[PDB]
């Protein structure tokens, strides 16, 4: 395992030093989205919990194509004014729904270290 937790305050510092391999160590799920959305990485423990193959859904925009549900003012909302003002740092919980069995999860967005990317963390409730 890679020994971070869910919800850790430094936890953009932490993940700045992971590769993809390292991504697949984390007790949790991890996104990495661009400022438009697309996925730039995505941990084998978010294809545990959502069925998803992680190397095929790098380079789909996960608002469009692969997660319709989360494309809401309460989800996506939350994620562009994040992007539109450069900061972002908000938990709640969220239900996937689309081609799966409906799952409840904590959803934890946060800008990463680098400038224009941002995380998205998942872990079931
Ligand atoms: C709703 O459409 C949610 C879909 C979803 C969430 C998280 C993922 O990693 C993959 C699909």
């Amino acid at each position: 395992m890679e020994h971070v937790a869910f919800g850790s305050e430094d936890i953009e510092n932490t993940l700045a030093k992971m590769d993809d391999g390292q991504l697949d160590g984390l007790a949790f799920g991890a996104i990495q989205l661009d400022g438009d959305g697309n996925i730039l990485q995505y941990n084998a423990a978010e294809g545990d919990i959502t069925g998803r193959d992680p190397k095929q859904v790098i380079g789909k925009n996960f608002f469009k194509d692969v997660a319709p549900c989360t494309d809401s003012p309460e989800f996506y909302g939350k994620f562009k004014e994040g992007v539109a003002s450069g900061n972002l740092n908000t938990m709640f919980e969220y239900t996937f729904d689309y081609q799966m069995t409906p799952t409840k999860v904590k959803v934890h967005m946060k800008k990463a270290l680098s400038g224009d990317s941002y995380w998205v963390f998942v872990k079931r409730v």
